[PDB]
């Protein structure tokens, strides 16, 4: 195979894919990324091959029936269904040039099942997390992108070959179509075992990590909320994983907090005992699949419908909105609940042990052959 | 589930050799971490890897290991490895203690994973980057100066390795080397992009030059300057030097039938190549090899003359095997012309190439590691 991955534009997305390309890679077949700007350094960072391309929190994003919900979740098939179209003599050439026999793309690029439709090659959708695309998004993509598809002779934008899916059925989104299941590999970035990532502490280790997409949308409150929740509650030891361009932010901390500038999570994650975050699903599946519950400060997106489910799983908590997530006794009092009581780890155990039960990348390229 | 330390020399094609199989245990839900010098932090992380932090030419005497010389040298080299395994163990052993790994993966020459192993009792799979040169004058020495510190510590002597892995063509390999289980070679160039005119080939008759960073770093200019002049002279060619940043400013004056390409991955052009002029470092030579392409092999130092003799003996290249050779302008500008004239090379190049392919891939190799 000549497998071209087409990812919308958010390292996240690309992220996801990372393993299954290297499991193909490790496997005979070749692989090569269509990287806009922003996804060249995430591509080169984890060793592969590209071809170049040229107000929160809104509960709304959770509520696909609501106006609002709606709304939202149209604007943005209609945004992603605009410059698919923009681009699409760009991807044309792309294809002619690398001559790819299979396209693996992200559910939301959808330039990935034009081009698939276009060019009569079969295109296989991968999820990166929590998946709200159904009815809202999906309609208005087949409204826009229907027409193209039919002036090329096709009855629309067709339904592709096979969808994976690293989210445990669990946390699905309900009215997500069955994908085949591939268990989440946490590909966290490259870097540097800490010292102290070793063993736990006596101390209630907590690791806070909102990522470099998030805070550049939202501002620094949900990290500054959420470091001013950590540091009050007696015991804990917070520790802060930024990307270098957020370290500013963090301006008096207590002595035992730590600074974890670009760490991989996963190699130190294992010795914490909650992770707060904003449900982006890079930091949330690492720390389900490693077992460790979650404080969810969802702002967009795929983040609430994780947040409820993750809750509705007793894995984690959910401060659902401003209200809650501005409230400082909420914010301390869903620490203190989750450190007391242990089922909260009882749950994200469980929750792991769905993940490890899946079938890995590896296993899934035999799929991809068939 | 298996948590697999990986303990490199400090060269990057050490690294990038195994770089394939690190992807292949991750891919298929096992940890892998990679003890790294300074000299190894940018190739892993490279690679998308997470690390533990650690820390004149051509001699053809490398390749006459049946002389005093020769001896010599491979001797010094195991001289100089054992010497660091006792300088670095306490941190290894720091490191093992800390990340509890339950094998380790070591490079060929990386005596201290030997080391580690037997001390620690974990199963150690030695990893070939290419063709080894290391038994006989290299392996007594690291024998002869680590037994009676692995007996200092309550063992037999240096541990013998629970298994080899080994990626080079078997008819190319030194024939003093002990089996090793085969895994199929996979081209990891490093990350970069696809340029326009990689997509197919020209009318010109495309010769890439690649000699390595490291090569470069040891040799000085010679080597590239050599290959450039001999190939850019020969009508109808086109050359594509690859090279690193580092190196570029050596190149003056390019003609207009050379192009630069700065660190792009070989395995994203080099099947629209004709030729491929490099050092006989494996990474560059496993990738041409691979794609059945021919080489012009100027051989270096370690490994790079059996690579370069034998090469040449299966009719898939030309060896340039010493200095007076690789400084002779109209031998070596014949020798391009030689290659290009002739189909024969290629397809004793495919040849080799269908070795690597009878080969099973890193991916099946996960389960041999599990099972060790
Ligand atoms: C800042 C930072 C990020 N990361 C990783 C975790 C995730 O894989 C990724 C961020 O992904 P994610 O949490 O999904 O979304 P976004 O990048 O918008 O926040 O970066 C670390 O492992 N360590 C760090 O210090
Ligand atoms: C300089 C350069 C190297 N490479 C790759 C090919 C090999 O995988 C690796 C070099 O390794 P190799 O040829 O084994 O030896 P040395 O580094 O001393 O020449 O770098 C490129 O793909 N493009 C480049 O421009
Ligand atoms: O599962 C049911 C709920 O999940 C969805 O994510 C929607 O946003 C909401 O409309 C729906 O009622
Ligand atoms: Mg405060
Ligand atoms: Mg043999």
């Amino acid at each position: 195979m000549r497998v071209l991955v087409v990812p919308l534009p958010y390292p996240t997305h690309l992220m996801a894919m990372v393993p299954l390309c290297w499991a193909l890679q490790a496997s005979g077949h070749e692989v090569l990324i269509a990287a806009p700007p922003e996804l060249q350094a995430t591509a080169h960072g984890a060793g592969l091959t590209t071809a170049g391309i040229r107000r929160f929190p809104n509960p709304a994003f959770g509520q696909r029936d609501t106006e609002a919900g709606r709304q939202l979740w149209e604007q943005t098939a209609s945004n992603v269904a605009q410059s698919s179209l923009d681009q699409l003599p760009e991807y044309l050439r792309l294809a002619e040039a690398w001559r790819p026999s299979v396209l693996l793309v992200d559910v939301c690029a959808l330039i990935g099942r034009v081009l698939g439709g276009l060019l009569d090659l079969p295109v296989v959708l991968h999820r990166w997390g929590v998946d709200p695309t159904a009815g809202p998004f999906s309609d208005r993509a087949h409204e826009l992108l229907d027409p193209v598809c039919r002036h090329h002779g096709l009855t629309g934008l067709p339904t592709p070959e096979l969808i994976l899916d690293p989210c445990p059925p669990s946390l699905q989104a309900s009215d997500a179509p069955q994908g085949a299941p591939v268990q989440y590999v946490p590909y966290n970035g490259s870097g540097a075992f800490p010292a102290w990532g070793a063993a736990r502490t006596s101390a209630r280790r907590v690791c806070i990590c909102m990522g470099r997409m998030v805070l550049n949308a939202t501002g620094p409150a949900p990290l500054l909320r959420a470091v001013a929740a950590a540091t009050e509650l007696p015991g804990v030891e917070a520790v802060i994983a930024v990307p270098p361009e957020h370290r500013a932010l963090l301006t008096d901390l207590p002595d035992n907090a730590r600074i974890a500038e670009s760490v991989p999570l996963n190699l130190f994650l294992r010795t914490c005992e909650l992770v707060i975050c904003a449900g982006g699903s890079g930091t949330a599946f690492t720390a389900t699949r490693l077992g460790i519950p979650q404080l969810v400060l969802p702002q967009y997106f795929d983040q609430f419908d994780y947040a409820r489910n993750l809750a509705a799983a007793g894995a984690g908590i959910c401060l659902p909105d401003e209200q809650a997530q501005s409230d400082h006794e909420q914010f301390t009092d869903s620490i203190a609940t989750v450190l007391g009581d242990t089922g909260f780890a009882a749950a994200a155990i469980k929750l792991s042990d769905e993940i490890t039960a899946m079938p890995h990348p590896a296993a899934l390229v035999r799929t991809l052959e068939n």
